[PDB]
């Protein structure tokens, strides 16, 4: 009854009034490529390292099952499809979303969305949490708060799925294209701090051909960051 | 993201751009009670017996998984929940539908919807096909044709699911209530012919406490028709 006209993403959609986590359901269940798992609310939503992700009613909490036929070296780029898709959807609603490398989107430096990719070999799950009309934790924002009025949640869903389908289809053809879109919509030229096994500060210059964040430290040393288990903090 | 407020029917919804048959999928797949299977188009949609059910884009083709904890003798009334739900939804859109015992809804004697109940294991599958904006076979009709304008498909879905959830919840407690709703909304007092071996004609008088169609033959004999492979024609 939804009438989606996408090629892969959105071929099937499983909607839940409530779920533990769309990412967990997607990783666990036997699902075909392109199936979207979406829920009004999540009771156990999470980000990286099992950190809690607040998922009250009003927001867009979904996961997409992907089976990309691409070399191992290209899989780390899937998170960017989610980040860019969100930025494109936000621009459609006239919201200035900017990417915080490599899995978040901010509006005036406040987090409005997060992306979490999980994958075991053949199946890759692309999880996206976007604050639309829901209450958010301090330090975050939502589409409603930015526009000053409620936004039709289904319209946001339709917009995002359409954008993601296009981005994904092109990714399979030209896996490098997404990097340019990330560059054009990411926060750069400002000081950041990388928190991993130890830490360091510097200017976030750009992302390289592998999607690694290029940081120039005050000494001039250049470091290439692979997100993994590191956190980026703005100064 | 659909924000359904129903109690049982609609707790989960599985949407397909395209499917063979929502009834077939619902029967062969493990699904919790209340799960709704819906598709934009069915390639192998079917009615009773071995007859095709045209399911092009624009219509509402869905199946609902139920596992009613009620006496065995009440189970045959599930088909009526579907028929009455359609009638209630049609009224909301200012269309007057009448039930053609035991599984169809007509508008000015033109078929606008059909109901098909099947069961695998101890789960019951309630299938409903309603013509909304889609083209229909000659002699049939649709919400669009009756209103002279496009009808928001999702609005029809929301309305129908809401009515069905209410009807089902009450059915679980008061399984006889549905019968009076059918009586007040079905075509009675007219001549009909029951096809097949031992065929016969008479006046469709009412439905009894089991949902059987009561027919008075010209001789005065009264026959009780159970709704199975029953083919009925208006004379
Ligand atoms: N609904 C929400 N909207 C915005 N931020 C949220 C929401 N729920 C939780 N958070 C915050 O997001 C964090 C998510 O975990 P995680 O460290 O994996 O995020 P990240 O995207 O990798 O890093 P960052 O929060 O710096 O963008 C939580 O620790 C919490 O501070
Ligand atoms: N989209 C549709 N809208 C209305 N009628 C349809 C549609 N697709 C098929 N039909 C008609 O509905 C019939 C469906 O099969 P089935 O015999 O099981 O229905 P039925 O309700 O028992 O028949 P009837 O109401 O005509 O006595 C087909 O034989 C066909 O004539
Ligand atoms: O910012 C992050 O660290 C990532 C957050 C990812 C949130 C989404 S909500 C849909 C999906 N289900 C989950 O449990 N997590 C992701
Ligand atoms: O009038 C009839 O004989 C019954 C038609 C039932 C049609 C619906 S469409 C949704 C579901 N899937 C099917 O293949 N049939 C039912």
């Amino acid at each position: 009854m939804l009438g989606l006209k996408t090629s892969i993403i959105g071929r099937r959609v499983i909607y839940f009034q409530e779920i533990t986590s769309t990412n967990e359901f997607a990783k666990t269940s036997y699902l075909e490529e392109g199936t979207v798992i979406v829920a009004d609310k999540q009771t156990m939503g999470h980000g990286r390292l099992n950190r809690k992700w607040e998922s009250p009613e009003g927001g867009l909490w979904l996961s997409i099952v992907l089976s990309p036929k691409v070399p191992q070296k290209d899989l780390p780029k899937i998170v960017f499809l989610g980040a860019v898709g969100v930025v494109e959807t936000l621009k459609e609603f006239s919201i200035d979303g900017r990417i915080k490398w490599p899995n978040a989107v901010l509006v005036n430096y406040k987090k409005i969305a997060g992306v979490l990719v999980e994958g075991k070999g053949d199946k890759i799950v692309l999880g996206i949490g976007l604050n639309v009309n829901n209450k958010v934790p301090n330090g975050a924002t939502s589409m409603k708060l930015e526009l000053g009025s409620e936004v039709p949640l289904l319209s946001v869903f339709r917009s995002l799925i359409t954008n993601l389908d296009r981005l994904y289809l092109n990714f399979l053809k030209n896996p490098m294209d997404i990097l340019n879109l990330v560059r054009d919509n990411m926060i750069l030229g400002v000081r950041v701090k990388i928190l991993g096994d130890g830490s360091f500060e510097g200017i976030a210059e750009d992302i390289d051909d592998f999607g690694r964040l290029i940081i120039r430290l005050d000494s001039g040393e250049v470091k290439k960051v692979i997100y993994g288990d590191v956190s980026l903090r703005f100064l």
